């Protein structure tokens, strides 16, 4: 009980700022997560062997992929400490327990292909899972870890608080499809411009949790420069394998995925950052407002992407 983890000076200081990197020590990262657990919910939420269990076999199924691997998991899980801790008093105390545990979980077996190529390879994910192939898969995963003997972190809930705090994870984990992102922006969007936000309305908190949870997953660029310049590489070392799978099934790829096109990163960075980033981060300022220094460090990366055009860097 009274085993509190901490963290050495720099890192308890810094984990707290949203543009905290995680750093390139792999077996400090449990220990971070655990830190954020609890700072972020308490040290009763969770039975700490439970809690060691469940990340150890969470690490385990993640994948040794570029971008989409553990690093991945628990970088997420850290914006979204961030939010929480930002935003102390607007959260229940399964939102807290549950969002973490979404976070880390939101990638489990990621193989480091979109939604799209599990498609037009005809994978049987596919088949199961017509529309959010990935993020359904990623939730299933979920699931079975939780039910893996000694693994079950929510067990002292009731069934009705157990089953609300899955349906949190659910949601969450379904809305980092970034298909389903654009429309959900679009309704908060117009729910905030009409004075219609209402966070006592399930379904309203429901989209909220959805932004945050698209924000977090797109994080990467709200860190120093370095850190979102080394990120990309990373993400485009999937999409470029991506690209090359395509052109294996007689299939051009967008020019993202086409290594052929690496001339045009900066611009293509520059639509995402407008048509995606940018958005995001805007209008969970509006929802949110302590999330403002992820819309600014969006911004000044956005900036340092125009640099690079104009043959600044
Ligand atoms: C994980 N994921 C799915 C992301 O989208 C994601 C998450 N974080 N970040 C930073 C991204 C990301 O890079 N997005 C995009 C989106 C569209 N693009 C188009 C091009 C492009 C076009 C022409 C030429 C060369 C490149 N490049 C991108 C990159
Ligand atoms: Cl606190
Ligand atoms: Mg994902
Ligand atoms: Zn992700």
């Amino acid at each position: 009980g009274l085993m509190q983890f901490t963290l050495p000076v720099r890192l308890c200081k810094e984990i707290e700022l949203f543009h905290f990197d995680i750093g390139p020590f792999e077996n400090m990262w449990p220990g971070i997560f655990v830190y954020m657990v609890h700072r972020s919910c308490g040290t009763s939420c969770f039975e700490l062997e439970k809690l060691c269990r469940f990340i150890m076999s969470v690490k385990k199924n993640y994948r040794r992929v570029p971008y989409h691997n553990w690093k991945h998991a628990v970088t997420v899980a850290h914006c979204m400490y961030a939010i929480l801790q930002n935003n102390h008093t607007l959260f229940t105390d399964l939102e807290r327990k549950g969002l973490l545990i979404a976070c880390l979980c939101h990638d489990l077996d990621h193989r480091g292909f979109s939604n799209s190529y599990l498609q037009k390879f005809d994978h049987p994910l596919a088949a199961l899972y017509s529309t959010s192939t990935m993020e359904q898969h990623h939730f299933s995963q979920t699931v079975s870890i939780l039910q893996l003997e000694g693994h079950n972190i929510f067990s002292t809930l009731s069934s009705s608080e157990y089953e609300q705090v899955l349906e949190i994870i659910r949601k969450a984990i379904i809305a980092t499809d970034l298909a389903l992102y654009f429309g959900n922006r679009k309704q908060l969007e117009e729910m905030y411009q009409t004075g219609s936000l209402n966070l006592n309305n399930q379904s309203h908190r429901d989209r909220v949790i959805g932004l945050m949870m698209t924000a977090c997953d797109l994080c990467s660029v709200t860190k120093l420069w370095p850190v979102t310049k080394l990120t990309a590489n990373d993400i485009y070392a999937e999409f470029w394998a991506e690209g090359d799978e395509m052109k294996k099934l007689g299939i051009q790829p967008i020019p993202m995925m086409d290594r052929d096109k690496k001339d045009e990163v900066p611009q293509g960075q520059l639509g995402f950052y407008n048509a995606v980033a940018i958005p995001c981060y805007t209008t969970l300022t509006q929802i949110l407002p302590p999330t403002e220094p992820l819309l600014k460090a969006c911004r000044d990366n956005l900036s340092q992407w125009e640099k690079v055009i104009r043959g600044e860097e």
